[PDB]
């Protein structure tokens, strides 16, 4: 299956998907984020962030406290495996990461860290 | 010859090379950019961008006008064949692209689109 996935974060606080699967044979994997709608990022900014399932909460709460100027992400957060930047409607961003960062059996989660968004905009990433 | 090259963009506005040659037999090619020095990206950020020689100017000027928040690159610029992100000193990024995107005889150029950098930080990429 393709070594990349196109994700949309819309004005209704939704990702167009809640489960991503990464093909074990890909040397790399790329996420392409877009923002259909009209709301600017200071009001409806969306990012795509990846961590183990266990680290999600801490990344989300430290991220909230970091501010908009930081893309609601804690600088040098060691729990973040890969991330795009905070995007506003009509904008785009992509992130590529080595498939060797993921492990079999481990449970990953992708999510948005804009305040209050993680509750709806979140999902699983599994290596298969 | 190797299917990858390590490039350095330093605080003096220089690439450690002005000519790259891509081995026709490689299925893919990877550029590894680094930034020796101390200047942050908002002051001395460097990226590695590839286009035909004819498209370089337009990519550079539209890039400038896009801003720092966009890595001084026009969103969805169709003229861009491959690119890394804008990097600051002590940082790193890599880009891999299919060697099949390049054509024999065509003339490519790699360059930095941080304002005013393309004048010094530029070079040729040829498929051989
Ligand atoms: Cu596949
Ligand atoms: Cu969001
Ligand atoms: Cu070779
Ligand atoms: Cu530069």
């Amino acid at each position: 299956a393709e070594c990349s996935v196109d994700i949309q974060g819309n004005d209704q606080m939704q990702f167009n998907t809640n489960a991503i699967t990464v093909d074990k044979s890909c040397k790399q994997f790329t996420v392409n984020l877009s923002h259909p709608g009209n709301l600017p990022k200071n009001v409806m900014g969306h990012n795509w962030v990846l961590s183990t399932a266990a680290d999600m909460q801490g990344v989300v709460t430290d991220g909230m406290a970091s501010g908009l100027d930081k893309d609601y992400l804690k600088p040098d957060d060691s729990r973040v495996i890969a991330h795009t930047k905070l995007i506003g409607s009509g904008e785009k961003d992509s992130v590529t990461f080595d498939v060797s960062k993921l492990k079999e059996g481990e449970q990953y989660m992708f999510f948005c860290t804009f305040p209050g968004h993680s509750a709806l905009m979140k999902g699983t990433l599994t290596l298969k």
